Order: structure tokens, then C-alpha cells, then sequence
């Protein structure tokens, strides 16, 4: 059942945490190096960040130092967030479900 | 800065698992309830799945049996894939970091 889904999910997280790394970096850069922050946003315009690898591939050709920073940042981000994810997602679902099904229930009366 | 990014990630996960739960149920229903299967596909075309709570609320008006199955299944799928996601994602990030760092090294020789 699961391993098929769990894999697809993991790919999705891989791309998403990359996007988050870029955001994190984009924000620091908007303060520290406006020129770079603008460049990075212009790049994200010409390149669909969801294809995380094609994205990083292209950038390697244009700006080696930045993609090197993305690679590090996303790993650290990953480590720091992946710890508490199982529990959060599980309880949030259990809540949402509870809400939705009692929502439906009074929504009848 | 982890705790905020984690919350945003948990929210997109909850939403993605809802998309899977629906992919899963649609597949099953293909055999046992050909009608519902099609209906389920059609509905997703006129209410974006990406907006998971709005999606569910909309469906309570049209088919209660199905929305109640989508709730149960996504939680089941959740328990199934969640604990095995930290180890899986962290691995693939390490891997991808490697491949990129490497074909950079290849480039500048």
C-alpha cells in the first residue's frame, strides 16, 4: 500500500523544502545583497522551482555560489523540520477530520 | 526559524495526503463503483484539491459517503507513510546534494 505513496510524498517534500530554502535565502539577500535577491527572483521567473533538480541544474551554469548555498541550507532546513513533522501532520489531520465530521453533523440540523 | 517553516510544510503535507487519499479511493472505486469513481474525478475538476478544507466542505453537500471515506483513508495513509518520511527525505536530499556538488566538480576541471 504505502511505500508507493511514501516515495511520491518524499519527492514532493524534496521540492518543497528546496523552495523554502530559496525563500529563506531570498529574504536574507533582500537585506544583504539586493542585487542577488533580485537576480534570484528573476531566475525563479524563467525556471519552475517545482522541478527542483532542473532548477538547480540550470542555476549551476549561471551562479555556482548561490546553488551551493541552496544545497547546504535545504539540508539544514530538512534536518530541523523533519523531526517534528510526523507528529504535527498526524495530529492536524486527526483534528481536521474531527472538525469536518462534526461540521457535517450539525450542518445537517 | 524551523518552527514556522515546519508549520507551512505540515499544511502542504496534510493537503497532499488528501490528494493521495483521493487518488487511492478513485482507483479502488474504478472496480467496485464505476460511477462514484468518475464522479470523484469530475468533482476534483471543479473544486481544486490543493485547497483541502474547502474541498472537503464542498463535497459534504454533494456526497457524504465519499467525503467521510476521504477523511478515514487520509489518516490511515498518514500513519502509513509519516514515520518513514524523515529518514527517506533526508536521504534523497543528501543524494541530490551529492549529484549536484559532483557535476559541478566535473564542470570546473
Amino acid at each position: 500500500e504505502f511505500k508507493k505513496v511514501a516515495k511520491e510524498t518524499a519527492i514532493t517534500l524534496q521540492s518543497y523544502l528546496t523552495y523554502q530554502a530559496v525563500r529563506l535565502i531570498s529574504q536574507q539577500l533582500s537585506e544583504t545583497n539586493p542585487g542577488q535577491a533580485i537576480w534570484l527572483g528573476e531566475f525563479s521567473k524563467r525556471h519552475p522551482i517545482q522541478e527542483s533538480d532542473l532548477y538547480l541544474e540550470a542555476m549551476m551554469l549561471e551562479n555556482k555560489e548561490l546553488v551551493l548555498r541552496i544545497l547546504t541550507v535545504r539540508e539544514n532546513l530538512a534536518e530541523g523540520v523533519l523531526e517534528f513533522l510526523p507528529e504535527m501532520v498526524l495530529s492536524q489531520i486527526k483534528q481536521s477530520n474531527g472538525n469536518h465530521r462534526r461540521s457535517l453533523l450539525e450542518r445537517l440540523t
